[PDB]
């Protein structure tokens, strides 16, 4: 798993289950090329987005669609969405975990990088 | 001041001085219309972005260009930039403060809303 | 103002008004000596805690009593309180702002340091 | 594992390896009774702190000793330590994950609660 996404609901203190996550890769011609997508599991984690073969060097955008998750919980949020736009494998491949804590008014993201 | 932006350097624990900030307003035809821009002052704050007359209801994007600020401090960051995309004045006008704590690998944003 | 405290309610996205704040200074004999205290104002800020004469070098604890603030809003929180324990004026006097974002389950603090 | 602790180094974007963690349980006579302790592993996680039999209802303090971890990395930090003081099993037993993102000047904690 070269890329994992984990989402927490910071208001309720619990994993954010079934949040949509889309990943894009910046193309040669400056456009956002769709790369992979999925939904967080009951642990708040999304595995299997990509492979070590597919996950090349690049600029990657991770869009987490928070708006609809709050609606299932009866909330209208402030942020439309959350984004993490980071450069990947710039110096050889890494394992990346994009971590997101959400709220109706705040959000942290962190890119946690390790090696295999 | 219906809209203020404040940026902190969470690594050094100090205001983030002279960071570029661009604000856009989602247009009728789904495009990001440029709205206002500026640079943070020595307190890390950016005032005078807009007026109560200009700052209508809408979906607004605040782009904080972190990448170049780290370069002036000798750092290559992970995130290309930071964004806050929020809906404004949805229920009458408010005062908004978008607050940003930055790092080479993490970032919080919060939308702090009050009335006049 | 060598020491300022600012508290935000990260759940509601607004200043945290009338939160109790106690500051202690580590004494010579390892004990927490009471130093100053107050309540946040309508901006979420607490000014006038101390003076440049009184605010000597030391280890200082800032206790923010979150539990009772949530009760006034009908909430039972997870954290009993929030604390920031930091060393001050270690290399000459500074201005310190202790910043706190709260929630029933999460909390950031940051020590933001500047000079006069 | 009714109680797990995970620590991230938010400055370097990586797990915080071999951080000391002490847990205390508030005793009947208002004192902090030592409960369990350990060191984070290479993933930044600390497992096996306690058992479902030992981890009763109570007020628990988790002390993460950040100061010495920065020293191994050549840093003098601002915060002496990080603490999370939370009430546990108040309404039946839960699984708790205390999550910590650290820095020389900032720190988040979150209590992430789930059921088995």
């Amino acid at each position: 798993c070269p890329l994992m996404v984990k989402v927490l609901d910071a208001v309720r203190g619990s994993p954010a289950i079934n949040v949509a996550v889309h990943v894009f890769r910046k193309a040669a011609d400056d456009t956002w090329e769709p790369f992979a997508s999925g939904k967080t599991s009951e642990s708040g984690e999304l595995h299997g987005l990509t492979t070590e073969e597919e996950f090349v060097e690049g600029i990657y955008k991770v869009e987490i669609d928070t708006k609809s998750y709050w609606k299932a919980l009866g909330i209208s949020p402030m942020h439309e969405h959350a984004e993490v736009v980071f450069t990947a494998n710039d110096s050889g491949p890494r394992r990346y975990t994009i971590a997101a804590m959400l709220s109706p008014y705040s959000y942290e993201t962190t890119a946690v990088v390790t090696n295999p």
